[PDB]
């Protein structure tokens, strides 16, 4: 669920942390 697929997309992003 969006509400916290988002949430997890910020965390996940986090780790994405590297854009290389």
């Amino acid at each position: 669920g969006s509400t916290l697929y988002t949430e997890s997309r910020k965390l996940l992003r986090s780790w994405h942390l590297p854009s290389v």
